[PDB]
């Protein structure tokens, strides 16, 4: 199950993936934990989302070194907000390439990230143009639409039940789909069934604020998401 690695957790979902999990404190509210996956290609690892901070961003990479003792050959981060991309700078210190939607990109500066290295840009169907995202090996990156927010970008693994919503998707029992001071009301529904369109076989959906769910996941997203139309 869980496995505490300092202020840290992580958990195997299947061979060859874990769950990074930390927490950020949040005064009258509470510590929200956040999460990502790290999944072992062959000879080597690939990161999806950073930690909130650099410093626990540095301890995944710890973690992964005691744990897999393999290099880490990219990261690619879903939205350009703290959870997903704060630990920006850990990745490059430790010489890993880096990479982000072009728009998470183009929005880092302002929302006080760090740029990822190289940019992913997305055909009109939502899938990742693949000269974009070289070297991905199981990674199947797509675009949903807008959503969380107008960046959001989701990860299917290969080879695996596993599809990664990030912050767009919720667990079958939230009660609400948490803060929408950055996203797209009208679209976010059809985002949310974008996803699970694009991963119809996943039947473990991983996500950012809650333990990994089945399919009603998206279904429980994508018609709480009908009410904001
Ligand atoms: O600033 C924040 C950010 C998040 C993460 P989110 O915006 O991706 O949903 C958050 C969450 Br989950 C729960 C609570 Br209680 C407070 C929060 N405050
Ligand atoms: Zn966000
Ligand atoms: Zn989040």
């Amino acid at each position: 199950g869980d496995q505490r690695f300092g202020d840290l957790v992580f958990r195997q979902l299947a061979p060859n993936v874990w769950q990074h999990t930390s927490y950020l404190d949040m005064p009258g509210f509470g510590a929200v934990a956040s999460n990502g996956l790290i999944v072992r290609d062959g000879g080597r690892v690939l990161v999806v989302d950073t930690a909130w901070t650099d410093d626990q961003t540095a301890q995944i990479l710890n973690w992964i070194k005691q744990e897999i003792n393999l290099p880490v050959a990219l990261a690619v981060v879903t939205h350009a907000h703290q959870d997903k991309m704060g630990g920006m700078d850990a990745l490059h210190a430790a010489g890993i390439a880096t990479y982000a939607n072009a728009l998470s990109n183009q929005l880092a500066p302002q929302e006080g990230m760090v740029a990822a290295q190289h940019s992913l840009t997305f055909a009109a169907n939502g899938w990742v143009e693949p000269a974009t995202a070289p070297n991905f090996g199981p990674l199947k990156v797509f675009y949903p639409g807008p959503g969380h927010t107008s960046d959001n970008i989701t990860v299917g693994i290969n080879g695996t039940d596993i599809a990664f919503g990030g912050c767009l998707i919720k667990d079958s029992k939230a009660k609400s789909l948490g803060n929408l001071g950055d996203a797209d009301t009208e679209h976010y529904a059809a985002s949310a069934r974008a996803f699970g369109a694009a991963f119809p076989k996943a039947s473990m959906i991983v996500m950012s604020h809650s333990a990994p769910d089945s399919r009603a996941a998206i279904t429980h997203t994508a018609r709480m998401a009908d009410k904001l139309r």
